[PDB]
C-alpha cells in the first residue's frame, strides 16, 4: 500500500514565503555568512512528495505479537478521563489555525457560544459516524536551516473544531499511557538533565555497554493502516468512558488511518494512508509504534539486556555487548527485523562503545565541570541549526521563538550561554522587552515565556550548576568553534566581552533583570560571584513540562 496518492494539484502557500535570510542592523553581529542560511517554502513541496510516497510491505511475526501483548497488558491498567469542552479549549494555542467554520483560536479559548456549539456538533458527528473520512489540510512548512538545501517538510492537520474534539477524547490517554506502557524507555517524561542521567545510568548498568541510534527513513510514511489500528487497540485497553471509546474508534477510522488531502486553496491534493503529522496522537502513536517494532527487533536480533529510549520516531538502544563482531552482526539482524516491520533505516545503524558519540533527538551527552571541579554530564547538540534560526529570528518576528526554546533546553551548553543568551538579552534590553512573554515550543507543546523568568526556569530544569559549567570537552569546543567559522559567527572571545556589557546593562535595572545578569552571565566575569538558590523558583509550576511529547499536537501549556 502506498503512503500517499496525488492528484497533481500543487501544495500551496497561505501567506508570503521567504527563503532568503532577512537582514537588519543586528544580523552581522551574529552571523556574516548570510547565503548559507535559508528557509524551506512550498516551492520544494514536489520534491518532498516524491521522498514520502512509497509502497509499504509488512510481515508480522511472533516477536511482534509478543511485545504487543505485553504493551496491551500494561495499557489495561490505565484509567483515562474525557476532557470537558472547556478543558480542551484551554489547551488550544492562542495562535492556532482558525476553523473553516467562522471561529478561531481565541473564540475557542474564550468559550464563545459559536466555537462551543460547533465543537459540540463535531463531537456529536464523531459519535454518530465512524466511517466518513475527515478532511485535512496539507501545507509545506517554512523551516530555517544551514546549507548542506532540504525540501520543505509537510504538515497534515484537521480543522480546529476537530482538534478540540481530539483533546477531549485523547489528551489524558496520550499524556498518561506511554509511560505506563514503556516505563523508563518513554523519553518525554524526562527533562534534558533527567534524560542524560537516564542514559549515563543505563550505560553504567551494563558490564560492557554498546549503544546505537536508529533512524527510520520518513517514519510517518512507514506507518501503515495496520500500525494505526494496533495503536487504537492499545488505547482501547485503557479503562475509558464508553463515549470516549466511541470517539477514539471514530477518529481512528475517519482521521488517523487516512483521508483526503486539501491544499490552502481548497483543492484535493490526494489521499493519505500513513501517519498524519499534525494530529494529537502523532507523538504518542509514533512512540508506541517505534517502541513496538524496535522491542520485537531486539528479540529477533538476540541483543542482550536491551534498554530502549524512545521519543516518537527517535530511537536509542543500549545493551550488553557480545563483542564487536557479534554486535555489528546483531545490528544487521535488528535492521532486517525493523525493515520487515516496515521501518527501514535512513542511515544504517552503527554500534558505539562511547556514550558521547550516540546522537538521538539531534543531541548527545557530553561532560564539563562545575564550580567545585566535579564532572557533570549534560545534553548538547550541533549548534548550526539553532544559530541559523537565531539569525532568522534576529531580523523577523516568527510564531515560535526557537532561540528561547534552545536556551531553555540547552542552557548548560557553551553555545547557548555564550551566544544565544548574550545576543538575545542585548536585543531585548535595547527594546525594553525583557518582560514581554514569547511563544516557544518544548517537546512539541507551546509555552508563553517571559525572558525575565529564564533564571528560575533553568535552575529548576537543570539546577544551579548550569550557571557555572566550565572546562567543556575538546570535542564539544571543536564542534562549536567549527560551526562559528562555517556561519561566520564572531569567536567566543568577542561573546565574553559582549556578555560583560549585557551583564552590566542588566544588573542596573535591579529586580528580575539583575537576577538574569547575575545568574546567566556569571561565566563572563573574572571573579565569579556566588550563586545561591533563587526564591521564586519552587513557587513556579513546572511539573507538567516533561510529561509527554505533543509534536504536531496543537497543545498550549
Ligand atoms: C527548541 C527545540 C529544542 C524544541 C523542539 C520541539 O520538540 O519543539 C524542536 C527540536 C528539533 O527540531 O530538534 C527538538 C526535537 C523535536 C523532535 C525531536 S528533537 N525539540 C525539543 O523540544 C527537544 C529537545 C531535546 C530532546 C532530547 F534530546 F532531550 F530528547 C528532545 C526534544
Ligand atoms: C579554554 C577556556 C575557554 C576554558 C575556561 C576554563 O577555565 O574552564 C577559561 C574561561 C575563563 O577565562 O573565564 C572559562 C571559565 C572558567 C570558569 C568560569 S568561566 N572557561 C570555560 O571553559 C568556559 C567558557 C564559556 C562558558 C559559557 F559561556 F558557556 F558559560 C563557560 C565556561
Amino acid at each position: 500500500s502506498m503512503s500517499y496518492t496525488w492528484t497533481g494539484a500543487l501544495i500551496t502557500p497561505c501567506a508570503a514565503e521567504e527563503s532568503k535570510l532577512p537582514i537588519n542592523a543586528l544580523s552581522n553581529s551574529l552571523l556574516r555568512h548570510h547565503n548559507m542560511v535559508y528557509a524551506t517554502t512550498s516551492r520544494s513541496a514536489s520534491l518532498r512528495q516524491k521522498k514520502v510516497t512509497f509502497d509499504r510491505l509488512q510481515v508480522l511475526d511472533d516477536h511482534y505479537r509478543d511485545v504487543l501483548k505485553e504493551m496491551k497488558a500494561k495499557a489495561s491498567t490505565v484509567k483515562a478521563k474525557l476532557l470537558s469542552v472547556e478543558e480542551a479549549c484551554k489547551l488550544t494555542p492562542p495562535h492556532s489555525a482558525k476553523s473553516k467554520f467562522g471561529y478561531g483560536a481565541k473564540d475557542v479559548r474564550n468559550l464563545s457560544s459559536k466555537a462551543v456549539n460547533h465543537i459540540h456538533s463535531v463531537w456529536k458527528d464523531l459519535l454518530e459516524d465512524t466511517v466518513t473520512p475527515i478532511d485535512t489540510t496539507i501545507m509545506a512548512k517554512n523551516e530555517v536551516f544551514c546549507v548542506q538545501r532540504k525540501p520543505a517538510r509537510l504538515i497534515v492537520f484537521p480543522d480546529l473544531g476537530v482538534r478540540v474534539c481530539e483533546k477531549m477524547a485523547l489528551y489524558d490517554v496520550v499524556s498518561t499511557l506511554p509511560q505506563v506502557v514503556m516505563g523508563s524507555s518513554y523519553g518525554f517524561q524526562y527533562s534534558p538533565g533527567q534524560r542524560v542521567e537516564f542514559l549515563v545510568n543505563t550505560w553504567k548498568s551494563k558490564k560492557n555497554p554498546m549503544g546505537f541510534s536508529y533512524d527510520t527513513r520518513c517514519f510517518d510514511s512507514t506507518v501503515t493502516e495496520n500500525d494505526i489500528r494496533v495503536e487504537e487497540s492499545i488505547y482501547q485497553c485503557c479503562d475509558l468512558a464508553p463515549e470516549a471509546r466511541q470517539a477514539i474508534k471514530s477518529l481512528t477510522e475517519r482521521l488517523y488511518i487516512g483521508g483526503p488531502l486539501t491544499n490552502s486553496k481548497g483543492q484535493n491534493c490526494g489521499y493519505r494512508r500513513c501517519r498524519a503529522s499534525g494530529v494529537l496522537t502523532t507523538s504518542c502513536g509514533n512512540t508506541l509504534t517505534c517502541y513496538l517494532k524496535a522491542s520485537a527487533a531486539c528479540r529477533a536480533a538476540k541483543l542482550q539486556d536491551c534498554t530502549m529510549l524512545v521519543n516518537g520516531d527517535d530511537l536509542v538502544v543500549i545493551c550488553e555487548s557480545a563483542g564487536v563482531q557479534e554486535d555489528a552482526a546483531s545490528l544487521r539482524v535488528f535492521t532486517e527485523a525493523m525493515t520487515r516491520y516496515s521501518a527501514p533505516p535512513g542511515d544504517p545503524p552503527q554500534p558505539e562503545y562511547d556514550l558521547e558519540l550516540i546522537t538521538s533527538c539531534s543531541s548527545n551527552v557530553s561532560v564539563a565541570h562545575d564550580a567545585s571541579g566535579k564532572r557533570v554530564y549534560y545534553l548538547t547538540r550541533d549548534p548550526t541549526t539553532p544559530l541559523a534560526r537565531a539569525a532568522w529570528e534576529t531580523a523577523r518576528h516568527t510564531p515560535v521563538n526557537s532561540w528561547l526554546g534552545n536556551i531553555i533546553m540547552y542552557a548548560p551548553t557553551l553555545w547557548a550561554r555564550m551566544i544565544l543568551m548574550t545576543h538575545f538579552f542585548s536585543i531585548l534590553l535595547a527594546q525594553e522587552q525583557l518582560e514581554k512573554a514569547l511563544d516557544c515550543q518544548i517537546y512539541g507543546a507551546c509555552y508563553s515565556i517571559e525572558p525575565l523568568d529564564l533564571p528560575q526556569i533553568i535552575e529548576r530544569l537543570h539546577g544551579l550548576s548550569a550557571f557555572s559549567l566550565h572546562s567543556y570537552s575538546p570535542g564539544e569546543i571543536n564542534r562549536v568553534a567549527s560551526c562559528l567559522r562555517k556561519l561566520g559567527v564572531p569567536p567566543l572571545r568577542v561573546w565574553r566581552h559582549r556578555a560583560r556589557s549585557v551583564r552590566a546593562r542588566l544588573l542596573s535595572q535591579g529586580g528580575r533583570a539583575a537576577t538574569c545578569g547575575k545568574y546567566l552571565f556569571n561565566w563572563a566575569v573574572k571573579t565569579k560571584l556566588k550563586l545561591t538558590p533563587i526564591p521564586a523558583a519552587s513557587q513556579l509550576d513546572l511539573s507538567s513540562w516533561f510529561v509527554a511529547g505533543y509534536s504536531g499536537g496543537d497543545i498550549y501549556h
